[PDB]
C-alpha cells in the first residue's frame, strides 16, 4: 500500500497473509474454512496466516493453517488477468474471535463513488522495495467504468473495476495482490493489477467480486 496508514492492530480481522516461505499475497476470510484471493497468486503449497498484524514478529494471536485445496477460476487468463480469483480451503477451520472474523460477500455491485477500505502488506514505495511489517490501510473510491477504461484502453473487462485516485499518490502495490477491497461491510474487490503503483492516471485494477458470488457459493458447497 502506497500512501496509506498503519491499520490499528487487528482492526481488519478478515485479512490474511499467504505465505510460501515469505509473505507473497493477501486474501480475505469469507467463512471459517475458506479464503478468497487472486488466481495470479497461485502456488502449489500455501500457508494461510490469520490474526496477523506484524508479520515479522510472533505476537500470540496468529493462526497458521495450511491450504488443503486451491481452486482457481476455470476461466482465469494469465495474460489479461481476466477472472483473477481463487479459493483456498483451509486444512482445519479457523477459530473465530475478536482478531479473526469473516467478511460478507456482496449483495449488489458497488456504485462509482463508493468509499472502500483496501489493506495489505505490499510495497509502500512505488518503485522501491520497502515491504512493511505492519498491516497498511487505504481509503479509496470506486471509479466509473469510463474513467477506468480511459486509463487502461483495451485492457478492462466486465470483471474488473478501478478503485483509487487519478491524480496518483495512493494505491495498492506488489505484495497486496489477492487482498480485500471492502465497501460498506462487503467484499467488492480483490487486489489484481495496475501499471506501476500510485502513478498518475493509472489507478489500481481489482477483480469485480460481485460477478462471482454464485461461483464462490457453488464451489464451497461442492468441496
Ligand atoms: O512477484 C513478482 C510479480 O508478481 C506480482 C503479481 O504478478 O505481484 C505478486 O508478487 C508479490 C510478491 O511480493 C505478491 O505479494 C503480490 O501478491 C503478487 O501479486 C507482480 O505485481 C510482480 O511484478
Ligand atoms: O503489471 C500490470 C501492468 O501490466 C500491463 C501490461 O503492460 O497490463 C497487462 O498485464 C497485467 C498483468 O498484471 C494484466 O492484468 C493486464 O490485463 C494487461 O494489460 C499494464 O497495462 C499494467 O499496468
Ligand atoms: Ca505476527
Amino acid at each position: 500500500i502506497v500512501g496509506g496508514y498503519t491499520c490499528a492492530a487487528n482492526s481488519i480481522p478478515y485479512q490474511v497473509s499467504l505465505n510460501s516461505g515469505s509473505h507473497f499475497c493477501g486474501g480475505s476470510l469469507i467463512n471459517s474454512q475458506w479464503v478468497v484471493s487472486a488466481a495470479h497468486c497461485y502456488k502449489s503449497r500455501i500457508q494461510v496466516r490469520l490474526g496477523e498484524h506484524n508479520i515479522d514478529v510472533l505476537e500470540g494471536n496468529e493462526q497458521f493453517i495450511n491450504a488443503a485445496k486451491i481452486i482457481t477460476h476455470p476461466n482465469f487468463n494469465g495474460n489479461t488477468l481476466d477472472n483473477d480469483i481463487m479459493l483456498i480451503k483451509l486444512s482445519s477451520p479457523a477459530t473465530l474471535n475478536s482478531r479473526v472474523a469473516t467478511v460478507s460477500l456482496p449483495r449488489s455491485c458497488a456504485a462509482a463513488g463508493t468509499e472502500c477500505l483496501i489493506s495489505g502488506w505490499g510495497n509502500t514505495k512505488s518503485s522501491g522495495s520497502s515491504y512493511p511489517s505492519l498491516l497498511q490501510c487505504l481509503k479509496a473510491p470506486v471509479l466509473s467504468d469510463s474513467s477506468c477504461k480511459s486509463s487502461y484502453p483495451g485492457q478492462i473487462t466486465g470483471n474488473m473495476i478501478c478503485v483509487g485516485f487519478l491524480e496518483g499518490g495512493k494505491d495498492s502495490c506488489q505484495g497486496d495482490s489477492g487482498g480485500p477491497v471492502v465497501c460498506n461491510g462487503q467484499l467488492q474487490g480483490i487486489v489484481s493489477w495496475g501499471y506501476g503503483c500510485a502513478q498518475k492516471n493509472k489507478p489500481g485494477v481489482y477483480t469485480k467480486v460481485c460477478n462471482y458470488v454464485n461461483w464462490i457459493q457453488q464451489t464451497i458447497a461442492a468441496n
